[PDB]
């Protein structure tokens, strides 16, 4: 058995920076696209493109990376059985353009956990990020699963939660993915956050968490689409960290360009 | 008549470092992938693999600029008419992808031109780069004219050319390319090098040279893909410098990630 673990794909808050909402979206609310980077549209939300702010969509590279990742498996004969994300709307897109590389996007039904999404710690302010239910996902076009029935939900989720909390339910949560999935299908795939690779598969391997300023310089150096293998042996039962089936993806940047500044 | 100048796309020589060869070759000089940015073939050269030293070959997610730019000027149905590039391989591939973009490799073919190679103080050593021939190129799938004559062949490139030297063979060029494609078409695209957006359209405009130590530090702001737009104003007959008819193109990186050096 194979429980893959990836980071979801670019995100556009932070290509965009700190106004990016002025740059996708007009006067009236409606969407609007300022640079090549930029999907064609966005989803409706409840409240309004303000929504976004909190929950950034990802951006037409993003897409890109978790296509070539999709592809990657498709080619090195890896089947996927079941696939889970975090509620964020970044995940489920990059788990969505994940299956379309992998050729099965008309097939396979995304599970929405919120006991995936990423230490609350870093969502501003004092309330969760206005996620779109999976119902809208699925209107939207993403292949997600509108009956699955979530381990954590989000109501689950504290904002004021400790570091031990978010590992504990990281551990907690897979568990359950992996019952839930165990003897029907040998690999599962958690398209989730920077944090979960670790926090998903540390305690599951036997071993202590770091402390949370050793993760968190950890956090940092895990870019678009990390992807990471942790193997249940079956000599033994124990899970460990091994050789993804599929290769690392590595690029660089395409900088900001203003003709007029520069060659004028 | 609008004469279109972009750069390249993503180099394979600046993601993967000094040692690049070795992540792409190997002791066979046979290519290998080693990251799912590295496309799946590269062309064999005469000289073998270290010809590519000089001249590294655009990467997976470069096609992809490429062709996000070729599918903007279709989608903003921005018609060209004729295709140009520089000898280095790096700029045919992306004139190559362009084109997939465009819908048009199936019917333009690129013309290869060394007069559009960069400033020759930017090649290390006392040679050139031993650049792939047209006839070589459409070999390797990459829609260039073989019929092509060139204004400035590659042996009347100078190894030691000065700065003004560059300039003024840029210029000459260019107008060489205009006056061919007179009445031919109204729009030109070339695709070139950072250098090429400025010392294809200075002395076109009237404008006088920058020092070069100016320009140098201009051309470290141009990012792969960008584009600029030079324009004969109707009522004059001057050509000036105006908004390119597609959005720019944005997005940052993907750093390299060890699993092991990071999670375990």
């Amino acid at each position: 058995r194979c429980l893959f673990v990836c980071r979801h794909g670019e995100r556009m808050d932070v290509v965009f920076g700190k106004y990016w909402l002025s740059q996708c979206f007009d006067a009236k609310g409606r969407y609007i696209r300022t640079n090549l980077n930029m999907p064609h549209s966005l989803p409706q939300r409840s409240g309004g493109f303000r929504d976004y702010e909190k929950d950034a969509p990802i951006t037409v590279f993003g897409c890109m990376q978790a296509r070539l990742v999709g592809e990657a498996l498709l080619e090195s004969n890896t089947v996927i059985d079941h696939v889970y994300c975090s509620p964020s709307l970044r995940c489920v897109q990059t788990a969505h353009n994940i299956l379309k590389g992998l050729q099965q996007d008309n097939h396979l039904k995304i599970r929405v956990e919120p006991g995936l999404f990423e230490w609350t710690k870093w969502v501003a302010g004092s309330t969760l990020p206005a996620w779109i239910p999976p119902s809208e996902l699925a209107a939207a076009n993403l292949s997600v699963d509108t009956t699955y029935r979530p381990h954590i939900p989000v109501s689950k989720l504290a904002i004021s939660e400790s570091y031990d909390t978010y590992i504990n339910r990281s551990f907690q949560v897979t568990k359950e993915i992996i019952s839930e999935c165990k003897s029907k299908g040998n690999n599962i795939l958690i398209v989730a956050h920077a944090s979960s690779l670790e926090a998903c598969t540390c305690q599951l391997q036997g071993l202590s968490p770091q402390n949370s300023k050793d993760f968190v310089q950890m956090v940092r150096k895990i870019p678009y689409l990390g992807f990471c293998s942790c193997e249940e042996l079956g000599e033994t039962g124990i899970w460990q960290l091994t050789d993804p089936p599929i290769l690392p993806l590595t690029h660089g940047p395409t900088g900001g360009f203003n003709w007029r500044e520069t060659l004028l």
